[PDB]
């Protein structure tokens, strides 16, 4: 019934909203402005190409996941096109030194270090409503604890409380983050051993407010060590995008992030590159229309790197071609 399921999900759209289903080999996003995720794999993953504006994404993860460079990379990129960003902090973690050598332009960068989870949450609410701010990176939601919890009275359970605390916020945020077209980013983590565990073993911090209202759910994981000689200078990464209300879910990202500098960009510029046939990785020489850009994926990728120019052409061919856009 080709025809009636058409008008089955159709219908099921109508009465649910765009992309309350979709086939998952789908070429269909929403019309979303996005903010890169510094990763150019992970940005077609999402399928919109980057982080919705005026969602609420969630980005959870074991420590030193990435998690946390992936977030400083989106509000590097969000300021690098003239965005706001706020980062509400609960965590106290923030290394600024490593923000700007991804390109986080602090001086400018909103902080906010609020006295309660609760608090916390309103500061966000705040900020969304205000219209004024363009991304809100929440860090994180493990650390927003309840006042209660902070006053002693946890009591309470403490994944009772800290879930009714995102409960209670959770839908007026995602309103006004809405109306002011404003990305608020939540990082987790995989909740504490009681539980035993259971359920889900996966099972993040917070109860379900989050999980049911975020756009877009980003399992992000050190899946190895990227290492140039006997000496480590990276992680190897895997972002699974468990969950996708912009584009179809589940699909995955693997990209470096190598110490000090990063995600790994270019790297995966050469690989979707050589993947989609838009570069040639045979002979002795990879090229790109015919020219060589280097001998060997590390070559390739310094080339690309001097040379931004072809690096943002083949970016913008690899986008069209993966992006999950109508075509
Ligand atoms: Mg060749």
């Amino acid at each position: 019934k080709q025809k009636a399921l058409a008008a089955a999900l159709g219908q099921i759209e109508k009465q649910f909203g765009k992309g309350s289903i979709m086939r998952l080999g789908e070429d269909r996003s929403m019309d979303v402005e996005t903010i890169s995720t510094g990763s150019l794999s992970l940005d077609i993953a999402l399928g919109a190409g980057g982080l919705p504006m005026g969602r609420i994404v969630e980005i959870y993860g074991p420590e030193s996941s990435g998690k946390t460079t992936l977030t400083l990379q989106v509000i590097a990129a969000a300021q690098r096109e003239g965005k706001t960003c706020a980062f509400i902090d609960a965590e106290h973690a923030l290394d600024p030194i490593y923000a700007r050598k991804l390109g986080v332009d602090i001086d400018n960068l909103l902080c906010s270090q609020p006295d309660t989870g609760e608090q916390a949450l309103e500061i966000c609410d705040a900020l969304a409503r205000s219209g004024a701010v363009d991304v809100i990176v929440v860090d994180s939601v493990a650390a927003l604890t309840p006042k209660a919890e902070i006053e002693g009275e946890i009591g309470d359970s403490h994944m009772g409380l800290a879930a009714r605390m995102m409960s209670q916020a959770m839908r007026k945020l995602a309103g006004n983050l809405k109306q002011s077209n404003t990305l608020l980013i939540f990082i987790n983590q995989i909740r504490m051993k009681i539980g035993v565990m259971f359920g889900n073993p996966e099972t993040t911090t917070g109860g379900n407010a989050l999980k049911f209202y975020a756009s877009v759910r980003l399992d992000i994981r050190r899946i190895g060590a990227v290492k140039e000689g006997e000496n480590v200078v990276g992680s190897e990464t895997r972002v699974k995008v468990v969950k996708n209300k912009i584009a179809a879910p589940f699909k995955q990202a693997e990209f470096q992030i190598l110490y000090g500098e990063g995600i790994n960009f270019y790297g995966e510029l050469v690989d979707l590159g050589v993947k989609e046939k838009l570069i040639e990785k045979a002979g002795a020489w990879y090229s790109y229309k015919g020219e060589k850009i280097g001998q060997g994926k590390a070559n390739a990728t310094a080339w690309l790197k001097d040379n931004p120019e072809t690096a943002k052409e083949i970016e913008k061919k690899v986008r069209e071609l993966l992006l999950s856009n109508p075509n």
